[PDB]
């Protein structure tokens, strides 16, 4: 239902084989524990009645309960949501959190419902697969077009529905509703402060590194600001409505203005407007996928002309791509460490939750980009004494898969 | 992943459409309410790892909780197991059953598996979903590949992780461990009996009628031996393995012997053998498909021999094959009235277990054949007044939807 | 800790090999799924805290929930309470319900405490075993010095502490508080029912027939009271005060009235009075032990003067003594048989509960009292094809042995 | 069924003679709660059905949850299990843990089994328990024979039952299933923490002082490293397969690859091989059992040649022993402090999953050994004013019991 999950298994496949995994294990890591998909039927405000889809994968729990976001789009399916669970249990691996990897998408556009229709889908989403959710079975999150906002609203229903006022079965929650004011922008601040960290060590550093981003949403734009703040020339953005490229640098906070006012950055008036496919291939230092997956594949990963991607978004390269960056010396830092500042994040308020509510935003702050500096540090560190040979992903899923492996056969699973 | 669905989806909307009602509730109904996908991995003694995906639909609960068999086979899919969970909602509407449609499978070959490769299948599938099924929730049985004891490995499974003996959340469970002995027949009693009950009111009886089973398992085997019975001649038996005709007579009991010794009906000495294909078009009063769907399509609907189809299987034949059917003046008696007996034991099962098990077996075999002729006869009558246009299982079908629309009105989903 | 786990063990592993069953089978039947032991402290009257020992074991749950009494004694031990469920076990079994074997008990001497004391005691008891007690886990009822009294405390705590008025959980309630009428009465009625059906095929009959019974509580009293409206002779009755014997006969009702006015029937003014012991081996045609177990052993089974045993307590004869009884053409009606209707009654009273009401005090009578026939003749007729060269005990053991064995192979356990 | 009970029950009854309690206080304390005894049957990989019991002892809980671990052992009995959770109550009250007393064993020698038999083991026995553990029920742990593999199957087959993933219901528990790596070498770093610290009050220090280890496994191994790295001489190791003496000291990591590549300690090639018997008589300044209990008695007491005697294993000195070694001027460290690591690492753990990870190995390194030494200082403080006349495990067990009692008193229950 959705080419993401063949480009997440043959990735698997591929450090299966580095690992010297058998066959039949890799058959076990390369599908999900358990796939729930749900009818939700709301009335609209026309009066009419209209049905959607959704799902929740829960791909594997070896190292914890199932962690990940949900997301509402009206390209959605099955198979979309089912990759991104697997994207999800190696980023938690790597970063040696204490979860799962699980994923939820509705098929819908939400932009076209009213905000009482998307709250009766929301609440009716946590409804129906409420039984396997739990703050020690499996905590979504926001996505694609969800945000603290649908977070109250599955909160309140599965308050409504348990009884119980468990904060830490969801993260991206509002601070005034046991949520902390850094997980809103810390997926932005971990991929800025990679980065950052990642120039420094790969193209000759940050300061005047000239960067494209794709997508301006909670990643995207915090990952310009914080990047302009770091010294970084933004020079292109993009969101679903096209791009912008301005070799002048992009006034990051007004562009957001723009999207405000008129719905898509496209509307910037200092540059050149472009396709998101012109976007991807422009001239650029660094290039930042903040947005959708697959956008860079076997056809334009040989036309990129960046030296350095970071992944904000969750799986923006084929497996054709990686190959190919691979064979042109183009450096890829790969989504599982480069965009877990979400994640770590979700963790910090879900522990701080646990714990009745007693780190503060600062201390938090710090938790967060000290975890994400440190896995890189170890990521780096392992590639160079006993993978030179490896990109990033490869070395990254290494450490990811063999964590996982190790802990289901423990438990007597493999 | 598979034409199935299709074809339900294909009948309900034709179905909404005489019914007159509108495109927005058929939609809910031909989506079903929650499907659970899981992953079962076994390590068989040859120390190899094996996985193996299955799936429990639960298409709709207006009237009451799932209920559904649990098929096992290699070319079994997610779509072939919700269009089963479709057919166990019209039919446990049309029986006026408090159950909603479920059903489960898994993709397996089981004729490949040792007894304790089996057992370990079959607990895991059971663990996976379990948070999904009660007495209550969804009550699972037996379908394809699994009988009695697939059902007690089932239930030792549900109460070693709930700790609870619930006997009623499985059905066709052994008589010595809440099951009743009416079950182990009760399919074939009721295909029997409607098949007789025909046969006197289309083709001048039962007596002497020329029979043609395909199948000889759960289904085929019992309506062989209640059709023997009743007076009719079984000149042609089959199963996976090929069939066999004798124009003179099968001897019912000794062609199982056969099955049991051999493997395959296929090897009863005193007949022809035959190809399946071949069976389903040998000359007959009466044809019974008591083995797997869509057996007869377009290609051999009009080669087709008999007076009088009885619907054994869940979806024989395709909607070109009824087409063909009316139009030649074949009668044929649709599987969500014909078959009903195996779902309406299991209701006496569950009632029995619910009550603390005082219904006797007598009065359970009575409870069965009434309920299955008093429904047969309601439908006769119904057609001569109402969609006197249409064949019996539109009749039937029209009559199944409008009840459970009606449930979904008063519980405000619809 | 007591001897009677020995017998039992013994007695199986006679059965086992009669059945030809490994000694590694025999083995998983000779012990319990579960034992628990809990203390029980209570601050009593005067002011002083005493603790109580108590015990509930769960013997085997192959054929569904722990089923057995509750005993209250100065002698209970661990291995009193284990025996005693495995006789729960073989008698559920032989009776075909939907029980397996359990047991309890307190080492206490209940006639030193006041009520309150006792309720406490009661109270407590079920508390700390309460999670592996249920509906549909393990159903506990009355025994030796516990009544429709302390069953009403237990009740009342169960609902205290799961908040679910599950009626359920206990049998021999109050009849106000879900009982039923019958159960009173009911192993009584049993007793002398089979005792009239035993009298009738082997000694003639019942009419005149000189009967002496040890203990005249809950089963001795109803089966003195049935006995003698059945027209037999009761020429002795007994308590733990003592005994007496009237070769003219006992007026019944007057026996109570000496009970309730004095604490002992053994203060009975006309007829002769007599140790336990001497009542036992006095003459009578039949003799029914009513009251402990192991009460007829090597020393006086050979003194005995009865021509029919009919066992109303729970395992009165030890194996050397049924060896003396065959060698002496004595006839022994088993427990497991004679004294079901206890349980039998308990079952109806199950099932009412869970099926809201529904049955009579007529029906629930009648239904106990034709499944003891029935069970007694199926015996009679299946002893003269099978095992002839076995006692009636070892005939019973073995069907109610190899039922169990069914069970737990069809559940893969064994 | 092991000396061990009576040890308890004794050295319990002058405890509470020393407080001034009640003799019926005492009772309440001398009793478990609640004790579970389960059969676990295994087919094994010959074929044959073997039964083993097991137990769960439920001691105290005044003060919180029980907490203790589950030996493996084939002369493993019930009230060895019972005596060794008392002795978890008072350990955990003294080191003013929130935790009671549990302990479990099974009856087995582990050392002839494979490990898939093993885990069937395992899993089974936390199967038939589980109604009365969890995270704030009952916490168990490794113990002899046990260790953070068994911990793993004990908490999957948890998850199995409950679905949730609770970490904190096992202690032990491997690094990447919520575990903590200090937790494996807690109890050696707190029994040679202590052994330092008591050398340093009492006999001028720990540097060349000649050590005497008997047991050289979880505790006892890590005892001699740590000790061996503080700069005593290790002169004496044991285990199962006997002892190896050298007075110029045994390198500990090359004693461990003895044990490794021949299967005991005894294989060590440059020493004077030993029983364990002898071993204990030998000359040394201090001697740490750190094998089974009673190992130090009447007969062997007044040989043994030690200045200091350090309890790592639990119970290891009889009540004549400690007599004894009072008389002689030898200073015993009793368990309940000197081996608390286990437990107080143990607390971190715990305390660490339901914080949800927060803490670090190296804070956790430091709240262990703090608590160790802060409980010593206490204890010897202490002891000067209070009890003086009385042995320093006599002064542990009337604070531990005072805090009990006070818990109780508090809670009504005594
Ligand atoms: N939110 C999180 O914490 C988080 C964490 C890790 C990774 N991610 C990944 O980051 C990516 C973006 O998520 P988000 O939270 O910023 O979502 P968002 O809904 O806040 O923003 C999405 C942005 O992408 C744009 N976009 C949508 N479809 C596009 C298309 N086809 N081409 C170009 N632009 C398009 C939108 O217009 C918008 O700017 C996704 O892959 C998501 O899985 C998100
Ligand atoms: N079991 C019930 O109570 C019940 C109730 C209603 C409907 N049904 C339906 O009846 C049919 C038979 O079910 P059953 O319970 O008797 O199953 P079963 O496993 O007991 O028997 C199946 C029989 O069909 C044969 N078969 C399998 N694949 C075949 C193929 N490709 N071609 C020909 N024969 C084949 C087998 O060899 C066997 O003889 C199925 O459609 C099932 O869903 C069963
Ligand atoms: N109550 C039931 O439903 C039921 C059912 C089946 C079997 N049983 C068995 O029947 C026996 C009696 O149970 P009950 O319910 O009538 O008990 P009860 O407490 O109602 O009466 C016990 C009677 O036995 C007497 N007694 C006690 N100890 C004695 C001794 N050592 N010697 C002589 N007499 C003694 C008492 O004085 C009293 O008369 C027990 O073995 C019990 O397990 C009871
Ligand atoms: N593991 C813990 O966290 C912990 C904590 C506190 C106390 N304890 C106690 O420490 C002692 C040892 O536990 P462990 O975890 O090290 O066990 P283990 O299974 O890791 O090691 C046991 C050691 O003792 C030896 N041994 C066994 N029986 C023996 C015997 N009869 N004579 C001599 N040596 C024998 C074995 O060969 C092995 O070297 C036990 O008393 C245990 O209850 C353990
Ligand atoms: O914060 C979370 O748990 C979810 C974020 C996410 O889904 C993601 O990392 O893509
Ligand atoms: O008896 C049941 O519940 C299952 C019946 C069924 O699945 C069917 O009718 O095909
Ligand atoms: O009625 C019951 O369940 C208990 C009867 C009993 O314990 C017995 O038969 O001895
Ligand atoms: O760490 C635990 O909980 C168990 C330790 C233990 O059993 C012990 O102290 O002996």
């Amino acid at each position: 239902t959705s080419n993401l999950l063949v480009q997440q298994v043959k990735k698997l496949y591929k450090v299966g084989e580095l690992l010297g995994l058998d066959s039949e294990t890799i058959d076990v890591l390369s599908q999900p524990e358990r796939v729930m998909q749900v009818k939700i039927q709301i009335r609209s405000s026309d009066g009419k009645l209209r049905t959607f889809i959704g799902w929740r994968s829960q791909h594997n729990s070896a190292l914890g309960p199932y962690k990940g976001g949900v997301r509402y789009g009206p390209n959605v399916t099955q198979d979309e949501v089912i990759a991104l669970s697997m994207i999800m249990t190696w980023k938690n691996s790597l970063l040696l959190l204490p979860y799962g990897g699980g994923k939820g998408g509705i098929r819908v556009d939400p932009k076209k419902l009213t905000l009482k229709e998307l709250e009766d889908l929301s609440r009716k989403y946590v409804q129906l697969i409420h039984k396997y959710l739990g703050s020690d079975v499996d905590i979504p999150a926001p996505d694609i077009n969800t945000n603290p906002q649908t977070m109250a609203w599955f909160l309140d229903e599965y308050i409504k529905i348990t009884g119980k006022v468990d904060f830490a079965v969801f993260t991206g929650k509002p601070s005034e509703l046991g949520g902390i004011g850094v997980r809103l922008y810390s997926t932005g601040l971990g991929v800025a402060t990679i980065a950052r960290d990642a120039a420094n060590k790969f193209i000759g550093g940050i300061e005047g590194s000239r960067v494209i981003i794709q997508g301006f949403g909670n990643v995207g734009f915090f990952t310009a600001k914080f990047l302009s703040e770091m010294g970084a020339k933004i020079i292109g953005v993009s969101d679903i409505g096209g791009g912008v490229i301005n070799e002048n640098g992009i006034d990051v906070n007004r562009a957001l203005e723009v999207v405000q006012s008129t719905g898509s950055v496209v509307n910037y008036l200092e540059g050149k407007k472009v396709t998101n496919e012109e976007l991807l291939i422009s001239d650029c230092d660094i290039l930042i996928p903040a947005a959708v997956e697959n956008v860079i594949n076997k056809f334009n990963a040989p036309k990129v002309r960046a030296k350095l991607i970071v992944e904000g978004a969750n799986g923006p390269l084929t497996a054709d791509a990686d190959e190919i960056m691979k064979q042109r010396g183009v450096i890829v830092i790969p989504d599982i460490l480069a965009n877990a500042g979400g994640v770590v994040g979700s963790y910090v308020e879900w522990a701080n939750n646990r714990s009745g509510g007693i780190i503060s935003d600062e201390e938090a702050k710090k938790l967060i980009v000290d975890r994400m500096i440190n896995a890189f540090n170890t990521l780096y560190d392992f590639h160079k004494r006993k993978f030179a040979d490896q990109d990033l992903r490869t070395v990254a899923m290494a450490l990811a898969v063999d964590r996982v492996v190790g802990a289901m056969k423990a438990r007597g699973l493999l």
